């Protein structure tokens, strides 16, 4: 036979991405796209098919040091530009992200697996941080404080912290990059980005578009490979004044510990174990639709995903029945296929953790209402699952499942559910469903979480502060407050000042 | 002979302090003034006389755990009070601090050594933080953010972080306590305070007045003794949600590293090595008066003290001559004696560090213009010193002297002095003296320090944000921004919202 | 000296008047600069107790000349007062706050004596009025300026905020202290000086408050109090170029005239005028919360507040239950002299107020309204009116179209949420409105939809110094209370520094 | 079609007018709702080129009836426009910003044609005017509300901010685009609709801007443009209860009349009126910075700006050096048609403006002023006036007391800093002021002491969209530009939620 024998299943989509200049197989250090110093690489695989998309460089300490030096050299000129000038350049980057959203969405599908509608939604959401901070760059206001000393005048100026090291996870391959890079650049910082080695292609496409937008070389640098060696170079550098990380609690805690020796500013977003409380007076359709969206988006692979649902005694049977019917309409498969609403889990480790949580729950009395097994598609596809009769002794109650498994815990009183929701060291997202004004405000105030969805399952937005309390994080991303993480305050006291004339 | 044989030299002052209820020899845990569990104690000595004032408990891990448990139990009720109620109670504490300022000032003199005028000034300044945050407690504003989703409404609430562990140094025995405790209490937090074992009496007097003001038991707790064991209990506790520290860089870095395992919020104020630039167009009298005040206050024992002075070539001789004449008017002695403007260094370790810096400078070419030796009073009194012809190879240039030694470095251009000022890992305070508007604003913007005095040697105030850049700290104390360190933000997203009617 | 001598007119509550006079809080003169003064011609006006008809005292009947002297004193004092640090003004204003609180029981009795409200409400007014003094003593130190990022590399941009200058403040009779402090406290905090004209019906509390301001260390000329010929005093305030701002609370007609007159010197003007507050009780309201809320929102100060509920729209499904429980609640109110314990309704301020209440009740009854409770003059006589409820009210009635300022509650039945909201928004008033619903979506929707400056949601008592109070549409300009209240007394100044250098590396 | 046919009047710059007419930016009708309209009686007024005397076109001469129809269209459009999300209005306003920038060269030429300024200044005005559209497209999403700590445990307190409603905007001739966008951009961003009345002397740029607003997707009725009988249009704006706010920039006399008329419907009013800017050059000023600064601050738009330097106080020690260098700088200016490259001074708008300039120069010379440069009509004729400097000026001269609005710079010698500051502050104007000093203490002191809404310190060009612009005293009310500019178009609403529960442990 004669004809094209492709190595991958989506060569047409890869060819279009490459024709658009969005497919990259090298890192970015200063004014050059580079390989690792020894030419070593690592494969990036499509989780739905198992096929290699491309190899990317396997970089370490040396490349990270060169990326930090390039960012430090670029900082002087970038930080001295007017806010208006940085704003114009960041808006050009925002426009290019939006212009290329359909192709960028497909690249997210290929390397991370989520359905195309979710991936295009992620480009719109991720790009929104670029627009938001392009506007916020011009709103870094200083202060004039009334002085209690007649001969002194007091000012507060705000200035960029310096070089930022940003480390991102695989579950939102664009939005996790822009959430960190956009405020840093807006403030006048330069960045060294280490995306997840599982999903680096979207970060490299985003950096290509940043260069096309006129972001000078060295302002954005992208390295990947030996995550430990790259992280250690970031921590050991005195030029890196801030580190921002999103990912696992264990890695986050080590970075925070390592940051101590150079007193770096640190912002982290770590594990979440989101409780969702469905009260007796909830609007049933709003609750079912809200929990379906909050739990199963990205096949449960978000740190704001609903991890455990507390359902009040009077609404339990009606909720379990309607929720099972809604979950049964979910469809698993390749994210480039229309009608698909569940993608595969990122890898075999993720699948094994989901199976460990389901087995532990069933061994402790949980009832499988829907799913509870590997999907017929094989690989890392798992059936959307609901576990009834769950309890506080189960692994799924105590730890983040990061998969499409929804456990239901029955409860009697409002106070019982709230105390149970607050009884952990997590504090990222929480949810509540009630039609009552007093109960709704009370539950929102009582929940010890950085974010609360009240009659809402999808809370993500660039305009609001996102982050955790307790062991779920430090600092916030999004909103006017997101920019403060990248600034240093300076109090200036002017002395020998005169009294005004009559 | 017959008559009173006192152990100390200032029994009359101690008797008055005791009669006023301000002399304490026990720690405070919940509703009890306590000894250590084994009755062990440590002496507190008067640095000017060598005499023991009193012994205080030598507490450790167990007492710190009991103080944390008391603060955690008190948090629920204290945090649920209205801001107005906490404000009223904090204002009562402020009024009692001011009513007792003369006696409290004398207690600072006795245990820390500074002149009485400086000690009473410290009570007024330290109490000002209590007043400031009593007012700011009612101004913890939340937000309503315009939602890009027509069916959602977005709010931001701000709530107290929880139990705070506060560790303070010896150089400002009251103000370092109130700078941390006042914002924590105002936000609705409870505190476990560990003052310096060298100067704990003022913290205990302040806590007595907090109880008299109606601050409930357990809201403020004071422990001291084994600083390492107390610090480890603070770091190991999951109830301690925040740690605030002021003191040495080495200890600060260890605490920041230890805080990582429970993801605590951390605010630190560490070492400073303040440069002061005297330009050719400085007003000479303003510069001389400013540098004298900025260098020799507390005998140079402040982390905002001027550590190195860069003097431009054209004004060098005139400045050195007038500055030597001003320094020669300083008078060392016991802080309770009128006319005294220099107290003793806190202990022999501090004196040895000062002597090490002076010897190193003289061995590398520095010229002693005034002082340069131990004062005739002996003990830890050191002569106010000026070292001419100093350079960037000297220990005093590279490290914080924390003593009454002023090195002068000649320079030619503005750019040279600014680059030299910015060439360190310190970033706490810096100073500049110039009459020119363009030069003054340029130097203030260019200096990479958290605070800049422009034609001003005394910049401390409760209304402005104090803290460091680079390795000098994290977070700010004072101003509206000081309260944010003790709060957690919460984004609440309300869904299924209706469109307004016509 | 013999008890038969008549220099002091004998009467009721003489013991209270002697205690007030002993405290230095019973005044019979105005205050201009460093002197307590009579009118230039010695003319006066009597202050009478509305519950007894007895004379308390006379105050001067001043006019144009005295107002000009008060403005000159305030203008001379402005230079020094505005140049003090914010901290210094804050300390002095806190001393005034403390003296108001220390004297609250006597000051509360003085409000009862001249205005008539029950003593519990009058002492509550002192605590609320004094709260504005405390609030702005704290806010004086928080007049922050800005540093704005400059789009020009060679320029730097600042915003400073400075006091506007001399303020003329005109206050009504229904809150004789709080209306004074709501205007004076922010003005003084910002660094302004004031010329205050209290209502000639209730000037004694303003004069007692000014005495305590002097005791607190407020310098002479910073606070001045004049009264008498309101039109002539107002004209002197409007004609003066030194008066840079006017603040007025009162009737819409007088407010509109002052706003028109302010045009010729381009004065800053803040106004709080008539309100006609609708209250919507939805079917899903918590009945006890609605009944308690409407009782408090309507009958406080016998209905003589501009945030008082003027008309109640009740949804069809809850109408009968609400009308029955609301009538039972209103029947517990008790009218009488405010110094007698247990009294919860005082008299209406004067015969004009009583005639207006009777005109509204007669008009409603002639157009089909049903009297469920009250509907007539109280057996005590004078200006006491029975707490009233009128069922079957409609949009053609005078009480629906205009502010009753009396203890009359009309009930309008409605079917849909949209009908009640459109009906609530169909006027030129925009001060307060109220809504009662247990539903989160409905509650937020009604709060957003109501075209009013203030909305009580499941709350009948919304007054506080921490929140911005004022009206939309023809109910006012500007706000009082909150951080925003201080902006009314400040002028912004943009300072642009040029020939600025680039920072060094 | 033959070149001899006269339907289009032949003239100069016909190529530019054809290019503008091709782009859809040369309009001869007003805009009311979804229609471009003539006046109801077909009456018109001519728009003439001030540098050539030629007719550009006619625009309608509208009055009361057309203004009422424009207000009705804006009121009908308000419901839908105000209910859009802030993000949606932001996207549409950014599209308008982009179209203004895309068409800046043609729009700049249209400003030259009808107002006369040099083309470089006119293109600069488009960039500056469009900057307000961008600024408020961004600020629309930053209308933050508040949550205030409640002193009542059972209540929660919020502050919402909502658009005021229909806005009536009246603009002058000296910045034909920027004066429109400074008012329209914040109004639209907040969710208001507008009825704009540009100056009848320069309406073409406003109509071109409105065409581009329609192309950007701004719905019909959100922006409406009427012109003609300014008094009748203004009266319709004032009499309408739907017009909730009026914003005006122009003469003090007209401003005062509008503020007086606004009283009867309690409209929110913002005004920017006459300025008489003093400029103080101290002995320690950097001479080159002062000369360059005063040249730019005085002669920009041939002195026809309300922030223009009207009088210069020069300290005794620097007087001779400043006068000599300033005269040399002014002698380099070149008058002529703004479409000719190299021209830096355009003509005065009309004969009334020229007569006022001649009246100020004659009055100064009759009272002892010395003409150092210019002092007469330019050789080009029409309304071109020679850039002038008058030495030995004094406080008795008309140019010192009143706004010249022309290229005349009077110099007043002074001895002490305090003398110059008191002299600068001795008027009822309070718009812009300037100071030149190298000393940090003197610079900050003069900036704090000057009783003006804007101060340039070592800067002659202070205009920017990011900072608050407006006047103190009789120079205005409210501010334009900056975050504060949007507050003028919003109403605050306090919402108090009651019956609230305590949080759980």
């Amino acid at each position: 036979s004669s004809g094209l024998v492709p190595r991958g299943s989506h060569m047409g989509t890869m060819v279009q991405l490459n024709e658009a200049g969005l497919f990259k197989s090298q890192g970015l250090i200063g004014d050059k796209w580079v390989d690792a110093e020894n030419g070593h690489t690592l494969p990036v695989n499509n989780p739905a098919t198992g096929e290699i998309l491309t190899s990317v460089p396997f970089m370490g300490k040396r490349e990270a040091e060169k990326a930090i030096a390039a960012a430090s050299q670029a900082f002087t000129s970038w930080s001295k530009r007017t806010a208006n000038d940085r704003s114009k350049i960041l808006r050009q980057w925002f426009n290019l992200l939006i212009k290329n959203k359909d192709d960028l969405g497909k690249l997210i599908v290929l390397e991370q697996g989520k359905p195309l509608a979710e991936a295009v939604g992620e480009i719109v959401y991720g790009a929104a941080f670029v627009e938001y901070y392009a506007e916020e760059a011009k709103r870094v206001y200083g202060d004039i404080i009334p002085s209690p000393f007649p001969e002194k005048r007091m000012l507060v100026m705000k200035q960029p912290v310096g070089v930022v090291a940003a480390i991102a996870p695989w579950n939102f391959p664009l939005a996790m990059i822009t959430r960190k890079v956009a405020p840093a650049l807006a403030a006048g910082c330069t960045v060294v980005i280490k995306p997840s080695e599982l999903t680096p292609l979207t970060a490299l496409a985003a950096a290509e578009l940043a260069l096309q937008a006129g972001i000078p070389p060295g302002v954005v640098n992208v390295v990947m490979g030996d995550a430990k060696g790259i992280g250690d170079a970031m921590l050991d550098s005195t030029e890196v004044r801030k580190i921002t990380f999103t990912g696992s609690t264990g890695v986050g805690k080590m970075l925070l510990a390592g940051a101590g020796k150079t007193v770096k500013k640190v912002s982290l977003e770590l594990g979440g174990n989101a409780p969702c409380i469905v009260f007796d007076d909830a609007n049933l359709d709003v609750a079912v639709k809200g929990v379906l969206a909050g739990k199963y988006r990205n096949s449960g692979q978000t740190c704001v995903c609903i991890n455990k649902i507390f359902v009040q005694d009077g609404i339990y049977d009606k909720f379990a029945e309607a929720f099972a019917k809604a979950v049964s309409g979910l469809r698993a498969g390749n994210g480039l296929e229309p009608g698909i609403t569940q993608g595969p889990l990122i890898n075999e480790t993720a699948l094994e953790k989901v199976e460990r949580h389901v087995q532990d729950a069933v061994s402790k009395g949980a009832k499988v209402l829907v799913g509870g097994k590997r999907h017929s598609l094989g690989r890392t596809f798992y059936e959307p699952t609901i576990l009834g009769n769950a309890s506080d002794e189960m692994l799924i109650f105590r730890e983040e499942v990061f998969g499409p498994v929804a456990p239901l815990v029955r409860f009697n009183t409002d106070e019982e559910a709230i105390k149970l929701a607050n009884n952990s060291e997590f504090g990222l997202a929480a949810y509540a469903f009630t039609e009552n004004i007093t109960r709704g405000w009370r539950v929102a105030e009582s929940l010890e979480f950085g974010m609360v969805g009240l009659n809402e399952g999808l809370i993500s937005t660039e305009v609001a502060p996102f982050g955790g309390m307790k062991q779920s994080g430090l600092g916030r991303e999004g909103s006017k407050y997101g920019l403060d993480e990248y600034l240093e305050m300076k109090y200036v006291c002017l002395g020998n000042m005169a009294q005004p004339v009559g």
